[PDB]
């Protein structure tokens, strides 16, 4: 049921990570949205960190999942999944191994970010879930922002 968490966002689409944390691409949003999921966005604690967008509301609004770990990054040569999802409804999981992460900081804010190679992606994706298994527990390292024109090259942001 982890494919039920990707949900349309705005021009694309965002990933439930815990019963009130909701993640996705900050440039798919619609820039005059005063509520999201039923709750005033005054009720919602909003961090926009570049490309990478995190939703804590005030109260669970998926009561029925579980929460995952959601962490910067994965170590260099893990492979991971991206859960795409496309306007049909299709569900088109794609591997890619990820490199080098990357961050930079102005002011005190730091935004992130991590390539990956593909072992595609269309305008249509961002904001679908970059994740791995760890163990006993699902480990969520971003959202897909990028991705190099014809290539296998992929970009997730990070928190
Ligand atoms: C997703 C964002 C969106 O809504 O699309 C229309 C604006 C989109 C996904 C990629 C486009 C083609 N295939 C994809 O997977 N991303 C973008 O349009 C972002 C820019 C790019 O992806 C370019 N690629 C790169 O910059 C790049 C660099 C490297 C090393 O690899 N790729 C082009 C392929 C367009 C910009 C964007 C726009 C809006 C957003 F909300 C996020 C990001």
């Amino acid at each position: 049921s982890i494919w039920s968490r990707i949900v349309n966002f705005g021009s694309g689409w965002g990933f439930w990570v815990s019963p009130s944390l909701f993640i996705t691409s900050t440039h798919v949003i619609p820039q005059g949205a005063k509520e999201f999921f039923g709750v005033p966005i005054k009720q919602i604690q909003v961090h926009k960190s570049g490309e990478f967008c995190r939703l804590r509301f005030p109260k669970p609004i998926r009561t029925d999942v579980t929460g995952m770990i959601l962490e910067e990054g994965a170590p260099e040569g893990t492979v991971v999944t991206l859960l795409i999802k496309r306007s049909t409804g299709e569900l088109m999981p794609l591997a890619a191994r990820m490199g080098t992460h990357a961050t930079m900081k102005i002011q005190g804010r730091t935004v992130g970010g991590q390539m990956g190679m593909l072992l595609g992606t269309t305008p249509g994706d961002c904001g679908c879930p970059y994740i791995y298994k760890r163990g006993n527990d699902y480990v969520v390292i971003g959202v897909h922002t990028a991705a190099a024109r014809g290539g296998n090259t992929v970009i997730c942001a990070t928190q």
